């Protein structure tokens, strides 16, 4: 079997992408943030503290004839940005673009942090990292991808994120019409539960390519590109007036500047991120200082190839017994 669903930016900056997901019987459609950096499927629900819901569509297990409470199971998750949420667990039928999984763990939020409440467009997250990171206790649960794997034509899913435009998540097949040239595959380490890989280097604009190993994770759930301080300094040194701002919390640049592209290596292949992808607009309404889409990972502890990088490519998440990541230009 296969599945295919359109994913849409939530705002004019591509801060996140939402994908419609059908939960329960009859279907309740929620717009979920597909997150290859986490492994919990959790949703706003009829159980969420009422003052913490502000415009989200909620899942109501009592209205689903297939929903079963997972007795004694709880979940609690903290994301690298300081966001958090927690609740109890149901099992229900979950479908993504025609692909159906029965008995999927659906984690019902009882409490969510303020950053989730303020995001009216995101009804929850669908985690697509490895199931070892799932936070359900005392019995760990599998991700949607892991549950669907056996029935997929091929144990893969692909992320084709758009720049200021809709894109596609496919499950079970590779759309050979969606990319140019060849797909370059690279080894994945699952030892931390992430889609962790090693980039072979980088270049700034039309500059010389620097061969150097950059270990990082492919994370559709993170907006920006977080890279080591040396690399990020080399990039912003090429933008007149750019500086690192402690009050803003990262590199800013004059909004009148034109940004150079950024190239990262995948084996012997190269993915080019156009400079316009790195512009995230004024730091505050009306400001002439703009926020950069490439930032330092020094405070994070790990390099993150987030949406800024992934939307420049067609990305294959190959969940075979030896998992790999594929990157193609598009
Ligand atoms: N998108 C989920 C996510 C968020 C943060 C991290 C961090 F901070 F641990 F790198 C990994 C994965
Ligand atoms: N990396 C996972 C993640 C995704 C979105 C959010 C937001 F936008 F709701 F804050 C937090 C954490």
């Amino acid at each position: 079997s296969t599945g295919s669903a359109t994913t849409t930016p939530i705002d004019s900056l591509d801060d996140a992408y939402i994908t419609p997901v059908q939960i329960g019987t009859p279907a309740q459609t929620l717009n979920l943030d597909f997150d290859t950096g986490s492994s919990d499927l959790w949703v706003f629900s009829s159980e969420t503290t009422a003052s913490e819901v502000d415009g989200q569509t909620i899942y109501t297990p009592s209205k689903s004839t297939t929903a079963k409470l997972l007795s004694g199971a709880t979940w609690s998750i903290s994301y690298g940005d300081g966001s958090s949420s927690s609740g109890d667990v149901y099992t229900d039928t979950v479908s993504v673009g025609g692909l159906t999984v029965t008995g999927q763990a659906v984690e019902s939020a009882k409490k969510v942090s303020s950053s989730f409440t303020e995001d009216s467009t995101i009804d929850g997250l669908l985690g697509l990292a490895f199931s070892t990171l799932n936070t359900v206790s005392p019995t760990q649960q599998k991700t949607f991808f892991d549950n669907a794997k056996a029935s997929l034509d091929s144990p893969v899913f692909t992320a084709d994120l758009g720049y200021h435009a809709p894109g596609t998540y496919n499950f079970g097949f590779i759309d050979t019409t969606a990319y140019t040239g060849s797909i370059t595959y690279t080894a994945v380490s699952t030892k931390q539960g992430f889609w962790e890989w090693t980039s072979t280097g980088y270049a700034v604009g039309s500059g010389t390519f620097k061969s150097t190993s950059i270990d990082g994770i492919a994370d559709t759930g993170t907006t920006l590109l977080y890279l080591p301080a040396t690399v990020v300094s080399a990039y912003w040194a090429q933008v007149s007036g750019a500086k690192s701002s402690s009050s803003v919390g990262g590199y800013v640049f004059p909004c009148s500047a034109t940004l150079p592209s950024f190239t990262f290596g995948v084996g012997s292949a190269r993915i080019v991120i156009p400079g316009d992808y790195i512009d995230f607009g004024p730091i505050s309404t009306g400001s002439s200082s703009c926020f950069g889409g490439i930032q330092s990972s020094a405070g994070i502890g790990i390099n993150i190839f987030g949406d800024v990088a992934l939307k420049a490519a067609f990305v294959v998440f190959n969940g075979a017994t030896t998992p790999t990541l594929g990157f193609a230009s598009k």
